[PDB]
């Protein structure tokens, strides 16, 4: 009947996506920055040079948060702002400690708490040249449990804290299929590489939790992203397995070795000797290693099951990843982003299946948005009209107030992705999010889209008090 | 996107409820005739002695159900229009097997197929006298089976066949709390019942699959009702086991016993003795006994466990049928039934439910609709404009269409509760489920409401043409 008052809501950037100035302040290169310059990587051929010039835009940026009524914020740390080589021998930055600092004045005092990521795929450059990057099973969690106590100490007016951001991404795209940074092709790394970033996130919430979480009475988790499920013939019960393995594929992949201790049964008959084993040291480390459950969420597919076994170059659980079930329903109109349609109940079904697995965890909704087809060929006026995405946060959000206040979701915040128009990776900037429109043509002016003034009324009518 | 075409839409009577004429053509009294004479288990002190007079207003009925693009039909027969004295010995009146003989050539006429019910909860007066009604388990599976085969062979044109409506509401409300007919209270008779009422299905329904279903592709099934649930505090395990417990004790009493075997676990471990066995011969009956799942649904409730042991009189599984969680949020608004709240999450939650306890079943929704708490009070223009039963409707329809396009939920059916204002049991006149008015005490008037011509121009967007 109504969300509680202690419910926050605002918006989601990312620091390679939107900050631009990538040599400013002694920024050493992240491996994006050495992406973006192979030929074909993104589809138009653009990098985050520029982007949104986030970096020098700070009190434009709140502003426009301000008036829009959100009151928390996540954004990223540029890992190769605070230590430009990364590693934790390496000489630290101040002027990225001092820049990120003075941000995080600039907006409590606007009255904006910030949820911020240490991880946002932009590893730098140099731990990948020095010793494999994030294949390293030893170096790169020992680099990255310094470089989050760096934060952790620089920022100690924070409290909500997020290790990595959906790291399926950094392993399949990045070591697997190759569309993300570094760019490798592996049927084994990809298994190697969330491995890696399943220890590294519990070192830092180690720390954290040992020596700063108690400071201010903070929390700290990772997250995940997940699209929902439904049998492709809901009649085959082999339909029905394919759409909990393929979520076990996705999401369990990290979040049963965090709240159960160990990696999802399906993975491990499928993969074999490829998907490491914890050790006794590992295992401690990532087993409860969530204070919150950090949910990134979009859409919704039917899986159909596949008869023969499983290829090597397989990572989705060996199913099909449909848009029509066997009798040709759809899941929904088509976006700019080919893997989007927009499903309400998939994001509250996801909420209660992920309730239901992991005992009901304190969940934060870090990412939910859409992006619209042909959006950046229309005119400046049609852009702004962006009704499509309206109604894509009314149907989700209200789907949300559904699982949270009958089935008991715990889940307690909710960020649309994202504040403004960036860098969508391998997309490149022709696919827009964001519900600020960013002329990128004309200074990266930033224009407010139907969407972005619709969520205060809305959250207005679902929180009390 | 769209239903199948052959997705079948109607509304749902009673024998009892709309008939009248309660001893025209040779009609014996059934239980109820008897219970509404007893001063203070009705409501208002009525009875269906006269009710809707459909009785005497076939072709009338025929002609609103055709008005409002109804092109099926659910309804009763009642058992002592039949055999006036039910049993498989007595004398036939051929009148009542002629008077819905010619109703289901009008109705196939018109264009409408048949959904008929053979028990409504009118048990005949003689058979309750004769040996104890239902609590007899050698008497009364035979006299149904035989009043079955009587109907079968009476009625060949007809292909959609119901056994019993609700045997939890002649079980429990009937000899638990007393509040039905026959209005006893028993520890035990209610558990007694509801296995009489069992095998009293499955004999019937082996009499049909082996005599009269194969000519004309027939089937045959139970109607079970049931409001969903969910916890009263989501993070407390027990009230999601409660949750889970009371959707046993409440559907899956029957259920189970047809698709698996036997009753639940939970509802042997509190009863013991009184939850009766099925003998081999019971066992070849119920299990198995079902071609569809006949499903009624109304509401949804929060569900609190409870911390002392169950007492003998407890028949819902030992929890709390709330309305509010521990948040204190509400499940919907009031209606004139105390036990209604519009939910329609619960719809689609409580069909994804059967479908995934019984191997996904063909589902037909007998049962669905809402009263209006003062809707009687009302003058009769603001009677019509019932926006808040048009409202329920359309939410509970689109969430089942979500449910069956979406989660593949294999329902190939929905009938709307009621095609008129009826006698709604020990609730009298003053509940009215109907989409359509019925001026009582002007000659049983018949005045469509607001909902009646909504549902036409809903159907039509959801089926294919």
């Amino acid at each position: 009947m109504m969300l509680p008052k202690d419910f926050q809501w605002g918006f989601a950037t990312a620091a390679y996506q939107i900050e631009g100035a990538i040599d400013k302040d002694g920024r050493g290169p992240s491996i994006w920055d050495t992406f973006c310059a192979i030929p074909g990587k993104i589809a138009d051929g653009t990098s985050g040079v520029t982007a949104c010039d986030s970096y020098n835009r700070t009190a434009e940026d709140i502003a426009l948060l301000k008036s829009l009524g959100a009151k928390s914020y996540r954004f990223s740390i540029s890992w190769s702002r605070i230590i430009p080589k990364g590693g934790r021998d390496d000489p630290v930055n101040q002027l990225g400690i001092d820049h990120y600092a003075q941000f995080v004045d600039d907006l409590l005092e606007a009255g904006i708490t910030p949820f911020i990521t240490l991880f946002h795929w932009d590893l730098p450059e140099e731990l990948h040249q020095r010793y494999g990057g994030l294949l390293n099973r030893t170096e790169f969690p020992l680099d990255f449990e310094n470089y989050a106590r760096v934060m952790f100490k620089a920022l100690p007016k924070v409290r909500n804290w997020i290790t990595f951001n959906e790291p399926l991404c950094s392993a399949i795209p990045g070591y697997g299929s190759g569309t993300f940074a570094p760019g490798r092709q592996s049927t084994t790394e990809p298994w190697i590489v969330g491995h890696n970033l399943l220890v590294a996130h519990g070192r830092a919430v180690k720390v954290y939790r040992d020596e700063f979480k108690d400071l201010n009475d903070g929390q700290i988790g990772i997250v995940l992203n997940g699209d929902f499920t439904y049998p492709w013939d809901s009649s085959d019960p082999l339909d029905r397995e394919a759409a909990e393995r393929r979520l076990e594929f996705f999401t369990a992949w990290y979040a049963d070795p965090i709240y159960l201790g160990d990696y999802p049964a399906s993975m491990r008959k499928q993969l074999g000797d490829r998907l490491p084993e914890f050790t006794p040291e590992e295992k401690a480390f990532v087993l409860g290693s969530n204070d919150f459950y950090g949910m990134n969420h979009y859409t919704s597919n039917y899986i159909r099951h596949r008869t023969s076994p499983a290829t090597a170059d397989d990572t989705v659980g060996n199913v099909d990843v449909l848009f029509y079930n066997k009798e040709g329903q759809c899941i929904g109109p088509e976006t700019e982003s080919s893997w989007l349609r927009p499903c309400p109940a998939g994001f509250r079904d996801f909420l209660v299946w992920i309730s239901k697995r992991y005992n009901y965890p304190k969940i934060y909704v870090t990412e939910n948005g859409t992006s619209l087809k042909g959006e950046n060929d229309l005119p400046k006026e049609k852009i702004l009209e962006d009704d499509f995405r309206v109604n894509y946060y009314n149907e989700y959000i209200r789907a949300m107030f559904t699982a949270a206040t009958l089935d008991g979701v715990n889940v307690k915040g909710y960020f649309a992705w994202s504040l403004m128009d960036n860098f969508e990776w391998a997309d490149g900037y022709v696919t827009r999010f964001g519900v600020t429109y960013v002329d990128y043509e004309n200074g990266q002016q930033r224009f407010p889209k139907k969407s972005a003034k619709s969520l205060k009324p809305l959250f207005d009518e679902l929180i009390a008090k």
